[PDB]
RNA sequence: AGACAGCAUAUGCUGUCU
RNA sequence: AGACAGCAUAUGCUGUCU
């Protein structure tokens, strides 16, 4: 039982994002998208455990999960310089409703560490970036 | 004045029923009573109403500035499951963070019969 | 590119509608275009975005550093009364100082039917 | 110009309401008035604005440099308690230092009904 | 839906201290 | 550069009333 008590495996990107979702208010907000985006980059970087630990450390300072994710996007080394992923959509009406008003023209050189979550591209080759 | 008598006075100033603010008023009233600052708490609450702000603003202000409350951890409240949490409180439940305090808006920690927990956040 | 088309492009980078930054975009687009410096203004804007600053920061920076704006008096715009100013701008209205300029964050001077003036500040 | 009218004039240049700068504007207007220097005070304020400085910077500068304010003790303002202090000033209350003076950025000393003091600092 | 209220985040501008 | 503060905008969450 002691092995079972103390064993803490690294989480998959999907399990990581699900844990984050439990601390966030609402559903399909820009923070939910960021949680999925960051979880994927953290995982592929081999930093799933470090990222989750850093997330909890910020929370333990009294900050909520929204403040934690934006701080991590700013400071966590696996995110520095990283470009937001491009996501194909039929059109921009397809972007989750609570995200739509956070859409902006793509700047020339968008990065996660400046608050750019993802870039949506439509079937017409148009693009918008999701900004927190 | 008792913890329960205090809480009902506050209820007369709050819109609706069993909202997060109702729970907060109950949680604060108990802590205030136990610290012996039950009188001082109510006066502070009235003082703020006089200044033109409402009850919600009074409770959040007091929860952040009232001596008795600063640093205090939200209490654990047993429920059968999270759908027996009062309905106007259910969409304000989150995972419990490591160090919740009432002065940041954490009202209480609900624990289920499975030993799972959620925190009520204003 | 016309002043009008310049402002429409800048609007694609801006959050909200009719904010003080929308007004500033329109005011700077007109001044830039009249200076014959429309191409240079748009290039300097993009160059700033490309350094990682957002569009709001780029417009205030251009207002402070783009030669064609230094010491320029904000344009006077006639309005029925200050309730007619766009809602998101009304809280940013101040008494007109002596010697307002664009480079110090003064966007425009609203002039009411009754002859009073307020200046919009970013 | 009376202390009240002077403060009213200054208020038209300030953002928000009941900020520490509104309290300073009232404090300085009274001191200038009492010393027969309201005219010179208003002129010095306008002069600084006409250099492109904003109203907040003008008031902090005048508090430091205008002769009528040098070494003046901030006025003591009696209040029920510190919840009575305007909300935008509350986070700017500090312990009263040794020898508070207007020219070192201390605006006023609030004295609670229970004999405690805190000073408002810009 | 809207109005109001409370909470949070991001950005800009300003001021003070180190 | 950081800490803190003030003001504004934008967005999101929750509650009530209609
Ligand atoms: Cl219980
Ligand atoms: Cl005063
Ligand atoms: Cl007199
Ligand atoms: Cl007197
Ligand atoms: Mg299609
Ligand atoms: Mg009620
Ligand atoms: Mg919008
Ligand atoms: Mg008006
Ligand atoms: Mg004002
Ligand atoms: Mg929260
Ligand atoms: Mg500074
Ligand atoms: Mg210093
Ligand atoms: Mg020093
Ligand atoms: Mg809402
Ligand atoms: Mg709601």
């Amino acid at each position: 039982h002691m092995e079972e008590t103390f064993s803490k495996p690294n989480l998959s990107a999907k399990d990581l994002a699900l844990l984050l979702f439990t601390h966030l208010p609402g559903n399909n907000t820009p923070f939910h998208i960021l949680a999925q985006v960051l979880s994927k980059i953290a995982y592929k970087s081999g930093k799933s455990g470090a990222f989750l630990d850093a997330f909890h450390q910020i929370l333990s300072e009294g900050e909520n999960a929204q403040a934690a994710l934006t701080r991590l996007s700013r400071t966590f080394d696996a995110f520095m310089g990283v470009v937001p992923p491009v996501i194909r959509v039929k059109n921009f009406q397809t972007v989750p409703r609570p995200c739509q008003k956070s859409l902006r023209a793509v700047p020339p050189n968008p990065t996660i560490d400046k608050g750019w979550v993802c870039v949506y591209s439509s079937e017409q080759g148009e693009t918008r970036a999701l900004k927190i």
